[PDB]
């Protein structure tokens, strides 16, 4: 199965050449990137050392004639743009990018009427797992059961908590019945006194190197519970993604992670 | 507000049962039994635990299941099979944690279980129980390239290693993945053992201090790692469970678990 | 032969640890059982409630239980502790001081005391607490150069102050060892656009949930590894264990004395 | 004002890290980059694949790393290593060598290369792990009696030997601060009735599983609490950074090191 990579030189992208290679039904077929980007004319896998077989191209127009599936990991306004040619040819696209316009969205909810689209924020396949998993142990875990939210990532992360740590916080919430804007804490400084049964804590770290940690305790009298996702590096997103691209053999339609998961 | 009686109330199980049945608001201390000779009868439930209940101390079965909803009994099959027949006879729900019954013993619960409620369970961690329910789950999703391990901690005591809990989270996960415990167990690693097999699910076990009971499956991939941990942390894991399996039953008849106690069926 | 202590408040929580723990230990024994008159548990043996016959009554004859012991453990109140102080001043007995929150008047009186008898007073009684206070001096002036400090703390949801008294102590002997104010360079909590961190901050972060007695980690985390050293109470008896171990040390000597004496990290 | 470092076997996995490494040190500067006779990859720049701007060409020509060079870097095998050793001796150079397992006449030929020479030697260059090795020893000597000791350990899938080389100095550091043999009371794995732990014994657990590159814990328990030391490898950043920082401590200096010198704990 012929896949694209956009924003191939780029963190994710070249994660991306080294998962279509891993998976036996996938063999990599395109290679995209910046107009004026130096990526241009350069072997796709010559970053990871392999011997890609394919140029790294700025061609949108011939590069998706070929191929089946795109996956896009790259900043959002360019995506709408590769989403534009890609209803055209009658090619799939998995979409990675996150942190979307809201007229953004009813672009892809329309384009979905023409090719399939699997439009996930997270594509790893342990964290939509562990988000399917803490709506049961919430519902189970009702009553008496404290819960916070522990992450940790890298130094250079700008924003806190991440878009997991909330996403986590934003289920956990909806199966409690309560709203996380009115009932989360994100920090602790002086007395914070007796804690609220209804308050759901987020304890943020950043330091090093830390690819992502995320950790959703619950804890009563006698017992806890953890549910914990540990990230080693950007590949656990890239093998999801490329699960998903297998997983749209031709279909047509908007798909969430959950659905490629059987969830 | 329901109201419930606990079987050897002095002993170490009995006292974190006090303190749970105080601890739910739905649930109110009506008797508080011990043996005959015991040094601790006429003297408050609470004595030792700083509560005052109002109930004193009993040997006197017939008195205090005549003013109870429920029992709750974590103490010897003996005992046990003894107390069930008075609860059968005073149509009073009973909670089972006591283990080590025979078959007969076995039979003799099932039989009982027409007459009255009964939640007869190995573990009352409503954790536990919940663990063991998702790693289902998670093997199922998890069932290609993840290497499984079973981590676990205890005290210095344990005299078995792994654990009961331990070995049924195994079952669980294999019983998932078609494979057989008995053929891709491992239990410890020295010298040069090679690379892991894919099928394998490796037992690391630590003994030592005073620790109640750690336990965590681990899924382990190229890329990430998905970890489901169970940590306790006194015996009022279960006792919070066999408290709530008492105010879950109230007014049924049949034989149950935690199983059904907690909705996972 | 074997060292004889007296328990302060010993129907209280607190006390009830101790009485395991002077049973625990090999070379010592309970000798007294100290409680404030009109106690509903005065006259009955000190072990009631915690399964041993210990063949001592809880007592508030602080004058007769002293003059039959050799160390004296506390861990009550000030105004309490300062009265058994003059007691144990006036008969020669030694103290273990676990209180807190005493008066400069208060800490002048344990000073003067001091001459008299042997004194451990000490802020943490828990060995591993004080252990790690130690070593995260060494951890600190080796990892001083591009390795991020974070703080991870965790204590059950009834806790009042965040963070604890152990996590802010960390704080400092890591900030005091790298030349940093906490004051100036600590950060207690993140939300939205924190920007990329800062190399000096030390931050910390603080989980308050369940019946988590203390966990404590400090982090020191740079680009290609990452350094833990943890703390993890699983009950009283940490400090229980602690305090018992100062009374066996301090027996024989006189002056003021605190764990890091106890443990030889002096 | 900066430091002049060479590295060789740029090409090669460890080499890689080494260029960044050096660049991400304010006070080091790349000099050179050697390869091996007759490599896939001469003429490229040093830092191309390592994503900056080395502007050196590689070579595998071995006077121009040795000239216009303070101190060289080599993560290589035995042989290329005595023959890098002969012209650094010859060149006034110092060298900080990384490779393991030498043969026992290429541990004599670096004794006396260091008579002429600055040489750090090591088993292993992260920083982290050998200030672990050093902890142990006060953290085993303070928890004596009483403690539970465990060494809990995990790597990937594709490790042959356990528990690692790493696990075990750790054991060997602990058998030895408490007067136990490490053949006599170790256990590596626990089936069926184990009994009531013996107080002497140091267990292994070890984990096999997915890409995990080094995580190790030394567990101290007792009655109340636990206190756990850790380290966790990131990527082979972690030798890297200790190499560079052995590069920058050897800055006039004659002889042979290892990275307990470098690190200041004798």
């Amino acid at each position: 199965l012929k896949i694209a990579i956009a924003g191939a030189n780029g963190r994710m992208g070249r994660v991306l050449v080294e998962a279509v290679n891993n998976h036996p039904d996938t063999v990599l077929s395109g290679a995209l990137e910046h107009s004026g980007s130096e990526a241009l004319g350069l072997d796709a896998g010559y970053a990871v050392g392999l011997k890609t077989g394919i140029a790294i191209s700025d061609d949108v127009d011939a590069v998706l004639a070929q191929s089946d599936v795109l996956i896009d990991f790259t900043r959002p306004e360019p995506t709408l743009k590769h989403l534009q040619k890609c209803v055209e040819k009658q090619v799939n696209i998995i979409i990675g990018t996150t942190g979307f316009d809201d007229t953004g969205k009813a672009a892809i909810h329309t384009a979905a009427e023409k090719t399939g689209i699997v439009f996930a924020a997270n594509f790893s396949v342990g964290v939509n797992l562990t988000f399917h998993i803490l709506d049961t142990v919430a519902r189970v875990l009702n009553e008496g059961y404290d819960i916070e939210i522990i992450e940790g990532h890298h130094r250079h992360k700008v924003d806190a908590p991440s878009g997991t740590a909330l996403r986590m916080g934003e289920v956990i919430a909806g199966a409690l019945g309560r709203d996380l804007k009115q009932c989360a804490v994100y920090g602790r400084e002086g007395h914070t006194g007796p804690r609220d049964p209804s308050t759901i804590g987020f304890a943020t770290v950043r330091a090093g190197d830390i690819v992502g940690d995320h950790t959703a305790l619950f804890a009563t009298d006698g017992e806890r519970v953890e549910i914990t996702h540990k990230a080693s590096s950007r590949m656990t997103f890239a093998a999801g993604a490329v699960r998903a691209a297998v997983w749209v053999n031709g279909k047509t339609g908007l798909y969430d992670m959950q659905d490629v998961l059987g969830l």
